[PDB]
């Protein structure tokens, strides 16, 4: 071994432990939570868009029937 | 006037009346009804597709929540 290698190991240990230090853990959670919020906003907007489309399609179905009876 | 013009008028009258002759009326109705059936089949398939999408989006919303609680 050597002094340089012993220093390298210690720095690797510092890096390995840093992944789960409290500042890192909270920042990484905040990043995950912000991504989840964005994705929930997008899912919600899609849900509303599909509901609106279903409303419109039902109205077109009703119109097709009325139109027929009107044309008689 | 003239014989050719009197014949032309009579043929125009035949054409004008032909639009509402019974064979024409039934064939034109069958064309309208076949178009309506096609459009109703397409509306119905769209309705089912949007319902399926809504089902999937609701499942993704639920998954996002479970995943969070699981990650704690
Ligand atoms: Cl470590
Ligand atoms: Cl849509
Ligand atoms: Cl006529
Ligand atoms: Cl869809």
């Amino acid at each position: 071994g050597s002094a340089r290698l012993r220093a390298l190991r210690q720095r690797q240990l510092d890096r390995a432990a840093a992944a789960v230090e409290p500042d890192v853990v909270v920042k990484r959670q905040e990043a995950l939570a912000a991504a989840r919020l964005k994705m929930q906003e997008e899912l919600n907007a899609q849900v509303e868009k599909h509901k609106e489309k279903l409303k419109q399609l039902e109205e077109e179905k009703r119109r097709q029937k009325i139109e027929m009876w009107d044309s008689m």
